[PDB]
């Protein structure tokens, strides 16, 4: 929200690989996601990314529960490995398998973190990444859907300007995106048996923009959900 937003997410990236935007145009969305990688938190406790092409038929990179969705080095190279595949724009299908990865592939521990999908396409498939049913599906479970549409979550940007889209798009992902608790620091460890260090919870968590009219939205986690307000050790 306002204030500042959560580092616990997994996104989703959908990158068209029609032959409506060529060979030549593929690899500066590939660098582009390359320069995108560097700048999110990549981690396997903070964002968690998986990639996904699509063309006539779906083709998926890596998912969530792939070494490259928690290693920022390692996604980062990749994107810039991507084969292109042309064909037609199969965008339905494309948000179909985002839509199964973010609700059914995630990592143990993160079902109900924010999901967010990020697509990138060209004139084709902006009004169909709000219209296709799978995208309603994705907004209505709680996800959040981002498109970048090249040549407020919709944003523009020419093949030559593409990285300046970066900034604006972590902005306006961050206003809906939840903000978490923010916890004091530690105590000192207790003299003992078992060590025992407390904490409070200064600001309570701050809900996230609803993607569509009375549509649910993540709540941001508690102290309690973000490792508790206690820590044990033994001695
Ligand atoms: C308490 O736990 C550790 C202490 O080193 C840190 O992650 C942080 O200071 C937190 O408040």
């Amino acid at each position: 929200a306002a204030e500042g937003c959560t580092n616990q997410l997994d996104i989703c990236f959908l990158i068209d690989s029609s032959g409506s935007i060529g060979i030549q145009n593929f690899r500066l969305v590939k660098q582009f996601l390359h320069t995108f990688l560097m700048v999110l938190p990549i981690g396997p406790e903070e964002v968690n990314n998986a990639v996904v092409t699509y063309s006539t038929d779906v083709h998926l990179q890596w998912d969530l529960q792939s070494p490259n969705a928690v290693d920022k080095q390692l996604a980062a190279h990749a994107v810039l490995e991507m084969p292109y595949k042309k064909g037609s724009t199969n965008t339905a299908d494309g948000l179909k398998a985002c839509k199964q990865i973010l609700f059914t592939g995630s990592r143990p521990g993160r079902e109900h973190v924010p999901k967010l999908v990020i697509g990138m396409t060209d004139g084709e498939s902006d009004s169909d990444f709000r219209t296709v049913r799978a995208a309603k599906e994705i907004r209505e479970l709680g996800g959040i859907v981002t498109v970048l549409a090249v040549g407020p979550l919709y944003l523009r940007a020419d093949w030559g300007q593409l990285a300046t889209a970066i900034k604006p798009m972590l902005k306006e992902v961050c206003k809906t995106l939840p903000q978490d608790a923010i916890c004091s620091d530690w105590s000192a460890w207790s003299p003992c048996g078992s060590q025992i260090r407390t904490r409070t919870e200064v600001s309570a968590p701050q809900p996230g923009t609803p993607t569509c009219p009375d549509c649910p939205a993540p709540m941001g986690r508690t102290c309690v959900e973000q490792g508790g307000l206690e820590e044990i050790r033994e001695c």
